[PDB]
């Protein structure tokens, strides 16, 4: 009935999503200064993101529940105000205390989980059909954009202000403004869990696809959480004796990584769509096959980046470009597979299930696992920047391995995709 209001609501929701991801990844951008100032080792650095993801995983379903039974717009505004306040207050934590930052991360994760679980429901309720899917697409466009802007803002504010605290002191004002706008312009708005559990435990292609998504989450969490620090360590190790005065400044690598991520999000989605469209003419199980090929390519390039980074950095940058492109090529394809195999009646429930699983074996403790392994290698050898480099590299060498199992699981679901799709088709429509 009204177009301007719906358009403004979509715009403010998309801006809120951008802000959400920016606040999510600013800490990953600025972790080096935090680690240096607080005097902690890689264990706590991983623990930050691990606690964030754990809080998000725990708090998503209850927030969704409160969303469908109670009012959504007020809950959305309360959540954005909550994580904005916690983010602003986190910058004032003194050096002598560390667990304060971790609990602040947990509260921020709670707020972001509320926002992420709530907003798609209203953004899809407002519109319908082609308009709805276009609006959902422009909504989800915020992820590769949001992560990149988070890296960019963290690095830029660190470089300009000269102290890392201000990295958390530029976003909350935008958060409060976005809360006021979402309150002003936006118009106001399970069953048989046991049976769905029992039915879905027997869907083998569903299980294999969920495991593949878990492996992808593991890889992307570890990479997007640890790569800038590894690059900085490599740069300083090269600078040990290449010039003896070359700037090892960290404000030149995080920006490049952020811009690269913004590019590869869209690039990988586009190339995955093109590849699946091309390959659907040959066979019927082309989607898991192209997912598996993308996983194999990503594993290959993630293998050679950790070797190329020893000598040349531009080689590492192009390798990571190709790696994240081929890694993100399967985003929409996984959801398409899930849409195709699962019966409509439990469909939504199934989706939620996958999220839970993808947040348990994926990025729940993956950054902490990498930190733990790097620390274990550290204590067994000497302490030196060169050994910092090799220890972090050896710890991070675990990602292509799990990517290889992800590709194998996509092959496994490829074998049974046709049979499961046929069974789903026969069951529906009677
Ligand atoms: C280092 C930067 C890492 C940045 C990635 C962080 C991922 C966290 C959230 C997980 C996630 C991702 C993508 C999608 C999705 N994309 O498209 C569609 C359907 C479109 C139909 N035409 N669904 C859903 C959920």
């Amino acid at each position: 009935s009204l177009g301007r209001g719906r358009g403004a609501a979509a715009a403010i929701l998309s801006l809120g999503n951008v802000l959400n991801y920016l606040d999510r990844y600013t800490v990953a951008g600025v972790l080096l200064d935090i680690q240096q100032h607080f005097g902690v080792k890689d264990r706590g650095a991983g623990l930050l993101q691990s606690v964030f993801i754990c809080s998000f995983m725990v708090a998503a379903p209850i927030f969704g529940y409160l969303g469908d039974r109670f009012n959504r717009k007020v809950i959305l505004s309360c959540g954005i105000f909550f994580w904005s306040a916690v983010t602003f207050s986190s910058s004032f934590i003194p050096q002598q205390y560390f667990w304060l930052l971790v609990l602040s991360r947990g509260l921020v994760g709670i707020g972001e989980a509320s926002y992420s679980t709530i907003a798609p429901t209203i953004i899809g309720d407002l519109f319908t059909k082609n308009t709805r899917t276009l609006m959902l697409s422009v909504f989800y466009f915020a992820i590769p954009l949001g992560s990149g802007l988070g890296y960019i803002t963290g690095s830029s504010v660190k470089q300009a202000a000269g102290d890392w605290h201000w990295a958390l002191r530029v976003s909350p004002v935008l958060g409060m403004i976005t809360g006021t706008l979402i309150l002003i312009l936006v118009p106001a708005t399970r069953t048989s869990w046991l049976r769905d559990m029992k039915a879905l435990i027997r869907n083998r292609s569903y299980v294999f696809s969920s495991l593949a998504t878990s492996a992808v989450s593991f890889a992307t969490g570890a990479l997007g959480m640890w790569i800038p620090l590894y690059l900085h360590r490599a740069q300083v190790v090269q600078k040990t004796a290449e010039t003896c005065n070359s700037p090892p400044c960290g404000a030149k690598d995080s920006l490049i990584f952020g811009a690269i991520t913004c590019f590869t999000g869209f690039l990988g989605v586009v190339t995955g769509a093109g590849a699946t469209r091309w390959c659907r003419l040959k066979t019927q199980r082309a989607d898991p096959l192209v997912c598996a090929v993308g996983m194999l390519g990503s594993a290959i390039f993630i293998c050679l980046i950790f070797v190329a980074a020893k000598s040349s950095i531009v080689g590492a940058y192009i390798c990571i470009f190709v790696g994240e492109t081929l890694l993100f090529s399967n985003w929409a394809i996984t959801a398409d597979i899930l849409m195709y195999v699962v019966i409509p009646t439990r469909r939504a429930t199934a989706v939620a299930l996958q999220s839970f699983t993808s947040h348990l074996l994926g990025d729940a403790g993956s950054p902490y696992l990498i930190g733990f392994i790097s620390d274990l290698i550290r204590q067994s050898t000497k302490d030196s920047p060169l050994w910092e480099f090799l220890s972090l590299g050896y710890a991070l060498m675990l990602c292509p391995f799990v990517v290889v199992l992800g590709g194998m699981f996509f092959l496994a679901t490829a074998l049974f995709f046709v049979s499961d799709r046929a069974r789903a088709e026969q069951q529906v429509n009677q």
